[PDB]
């Protein structure tokens, strides 16, 4: 009860749909014009946030120290409204939990939760072809239009839906360091 309570606030407050030349995603804001999507959605300099046209600012694909792909990426969006500021549900480091909620909020899965169960460090996964690290993995039968999904636990925003083997499904972890 207490993780779906606190994953339907956090996609009323800081989620949308967004869909660009690959696809459409479901998107995280974090804080002030900075949000979340797959890397592999890979956004232009516009994308449809909602429906509307809006530009991205600025793009960043995260990767680790060694240049080892996160599978996320960070967008500046070109609009008035600021995010409310939800990097203090980010941890420091990969959180293991027994119960997680999976959230999805697209055209196709508007306003969706899956209650995923365990999620595992998962670590290296090669995704789609490429080496990714800090994979949070879960075991549910996932597809695709459930990217961009957010992974989440009472009080704790732990990553976003980046792809899955038909089995399993497998989120970026968002870490508190991403975003200063």
């Amino acid at each position: 009860g207490p993780a779906f309570e606190f994953a339907v606030a956090m996609m009323k407050r800081n989620s949308s749909t967004v869909k660009t030349e690959y696809g459409e995603f479901t998107m995280l804001g974090i804080y002030d014009r900075w949000a979340v999507l797959p890397r592999h959605a890979k956004p232009g300099p516009t994308i449809l946030m909602n429906d509307q046209e809006v530009g991205v600012l600025d793009a960043k694909e995260l990767v680790d120290k060694d240049g080892t792909n996160l599978e996320l990426t960070l967008l500046k969006l070109n609009r008035n409204e600021k995010f409310r500021d939800i990097r203090g549900f980010l941890a420091k480091e990969e959180v293991e939990v027994n119960e997680a909620v999976l959230a999805i909020n697209t055209s196709k899965f508007p306003n969706m939760y899956i209650p995923v169960g365990q999620v595992t460090e998962y670590g290296f996964l090669n995704l789609g072809g490429t080496p990714t690290k800090r994979m949070l993995m879960y075991n549910f039968p996932t597809r695709a239009g459930q990217c961009g999904g957010v992974l989440m636990s009472t009080g704790k925003v732990l990553g976003i839906h980046v792809g899955g083997n038909g089995h399993q499904g497998f989120s970026a972890a968002l870490l508190k360091h991403y975003f200063n």
